[PDB]
């Protein structure tokens, strides 16, 4: 579990969202395993607007951050999960490292903020969905 705080935006795995999430529903792309939804109080994250391919991640199943690098988001082929048949996801970077279905949520960072969140692990690699992209984010 976890989320990303920014502005008034709480984004999420698409997997992991809630009825409120959907009720309150700014944005979701299956592709990407990712949704905003809307929230009362201002959030204390800021978004990386960078290529970085180094920064750490939070790992909820050893409870500890790991310093990773990691591709640049990229369309990957992805291995069934407990949430999730084999398919494609877009938008997706790889580290070597510790994922388990629950460490979905876990913030990347960088020097420059939020990257991602982990979306996918299994075979000694963790999956971060990017969310640098989202310019819209920053703003309303
Ligand atoms: C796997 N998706 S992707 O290749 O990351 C991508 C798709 C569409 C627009 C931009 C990007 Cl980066
Ligand atoms: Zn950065």
């Amino acid at each position: 579990s976890g989320a990303i705080y920014v502005g008034n935006y709480r984004v999420v795995n698409r997997h992991l969202a809630t009825h409120n999430d959907w009720a309150n529903l700014v944005w979701e792309d299956s592709s990407r395993d990712l949704l905003v939804s809307s929230t009362t109080a201002q959030g204390c994250d800021t978004i990386a607007r960078c290529d970085c391919q180094t920064g750490v991640y939070y790992c909820s199943s050893r409870r500890k951050h790991y310093p990773v690098s990691f591709s640049k988001p990229s369309l990957i082929f992805v291995e069934a999960s407990e949430y999730y048949p084999a398919r494609y996801q877009s938008h997706l970077m790889l580290a070597v490292g510790h994922s388990e279905p629950g460490d979905c949520g876990g913030i990347l960072r960088c020097q420059h903020g939020v990257v991602g969140i982990v979306s996918t692990g299994g075979n000694g690699l963790v999956g971060f969905a990017d969310v640098r992209d989202l310019l819209w984010l920053d703003e309303e």
